[PDB]
């Protein structure tokens, strides 16, 4: 097993098309959050809506409709072929920014002058319900056919609402079966998951994600064997060569540390390479970081 | 030893725009030279030109708003806000030549409410001087501050030019790229993209970006003049096709008269055979 040779600030967000510009805990290091982007195991199976290309994150494809009440897309995979709905919970690369509104810039796929761009303009109310193959949009421009494009931004579902983009959508219309990737949960012993930030235009700063895209495309790539029960990796300076800490990868395809109290890895260096130390038990005792 | 992605092509991006691979080609003139700026690495992992790392850097633009009473621009950085010493451009900056830019924007610090996007109308004439650290725009839109984007979709310089993005800017450039040996067709990796001229509606590269990116992880030695590779169906294992990987990094096929690449699936991975010299002959594929 290894992991990408890259520092940090050289990878990508796997939840928004940015590059990762620092790590840090959740406030409450009990939290749990369940992506449904950046999501793979360390064996280098996908779960669900994650993607392989960090050109692939947090993009939509479909084919507009028009009805009585308004305009819609009926989903494709990004490459135009059919979506898997039996097996996920919407179209790989999908957004999974939950509970607010979404910006997003679309063109069409055949393309002879003008302004080629609609922004479609998505909420997350009661009918949004994108594991069923279908999204309802608003847009200042005319979108037509085949429309490919990419989350722009996003922004309160209501006036003074917040945007969390902590949160998942609801992929389903009611017990409806989604297909979703599991939760992660903090896994004890004062050990907190790391979340890698990126910019981002949120009105009303930053998007976590919990594998940096070039992790998951490593792990599909490699397709190792996971040799024991969690892997030891170092944190190193690669100008200076000295480890900056120390950190657990799991199997389940996430990474943790134990944060000093009070400070954490939003403390260290944004330019630092991960490094695979050796395989170790789930129980191995990380130094504070 | 020497590997390539083992990634299906359709799960690669483009080096060039932030897309998807969709097809390979080769020119129609198959003598045409190219000197793209990005999707430029050698097999041992040297980046050239403005190519950055991740598919995420490709063609992004970040620099800080001047507008002045003589004009609007960015006094550019990296992506990452740090100084641009004046490479062509900074790192990941857009390599689609003689064309006009729009390039969606937002605010980095912004704590405002409000539409925060801002697209920025750039134009290849003379103020275009990304290499010495500048450009101009104009924009319908009010942008301030630290600005950072991506290209969004290019159209003609002029009233009727045709955009071309086999061309590169006017800005340190990596070196042209000839067709090498007998016979071989460099192969580019294609991907759709919003560009309003013609018929058009692509973009080539000469490298997916994740053989940028692996080729930088690895530097791995070089043993031989060419790298053999094979296009493998992944389900079946049948090779569908032989391909040269050259030490300057680009990718070589000799094509079926009539046909070529453009015929192939999209669903296979190339796989690292063997070293060869540099004019083993291809099957024709
Ligand atoms: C006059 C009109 O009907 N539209 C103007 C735009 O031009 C149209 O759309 C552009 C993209 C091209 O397809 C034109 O052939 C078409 O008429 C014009 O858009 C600007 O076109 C410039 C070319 O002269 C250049 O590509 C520029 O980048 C682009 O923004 C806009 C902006 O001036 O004005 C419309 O009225
Ligand atoms: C001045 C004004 O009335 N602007 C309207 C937009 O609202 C502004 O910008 C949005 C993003 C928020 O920051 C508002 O607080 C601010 O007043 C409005 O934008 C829409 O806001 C909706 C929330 O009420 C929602 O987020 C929606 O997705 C977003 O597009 C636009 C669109 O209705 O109209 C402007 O006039």
């Amino acid at each position: 097993l290894t992991v990408p040779n890259i520092p940090l600030n050289n990878l990508a967000n796997s939840r928004v098309p940015a590059m990762i510009n620092k790590m840090t805990v959740s406030t409450d290091q009990n939290q749990v959050v369940q992506f449904q982007n950046g999501r793979c195991t360390l064996e280098g199976q996908l779960l669900g809506t994650t993607p392989v290309s960090a050109s692939q994150v947090a993009r939509i494809r479909g084919k507009v409709f028009s009805t009585a009440s308004g305009k819609g897309l009926n989903l494709t995979e990004l490459d135009g072929t059919p979506y898997h709905a039996f097996e996920s919970p919407a179209p790989l690369g999908f957004p999974d920014i939950g509970a607010c509104d979404w910006h997003v810039s679309t063109f069409k796929v055949d393309q002879l002058s003008g302004d080629p761009m609609s922004r479609l303009d998505v909420k997350q109310n009661a009918p949004f319900a994108p594991h069923l193959g279908s999204i309802e949009f608003t847009s200042d421009q005319d979108p037509t056919g085949d429309q490919l494009g990419t989350l722009a931004w996003v922004s309160p579902s209501t006036s003074g609402a917040r945007v969390d983009p902590w949160k998942i959508p609801s992929y389903g219309s009611t017990t409806e079966s989604t297909h979703l990737a599991p939760p992660i949960f903090p896994p004890g012993f004062g050990e907190a998951i790391v979340y890698f930030m990126s910019d981002f235009p949120i009105v009303s700063a930053q998007v976590p994600c919990t594998l940096p895209q070039e992790f998951v495309s490593h792990f599909v790539e490699q397709q190792a064997p996971v040799r024991g029960e969690a892997a030891l990796l170092h944190y190193v300076d690669p100008d200076t060569h000295r480890n900056l800490g120390e950190f657990k990868l799991y199997p389940d395809g996430f990474i943790t540390c134990v944060p000093n109290t009070g400070g954490g890895p939003q403390n260290l260096p944004t330019n630092g390479v991960f490094v695979f130390s050796s395989w170790v038990s789930r129980y191995y005792q990380l130094k504070p970081v």
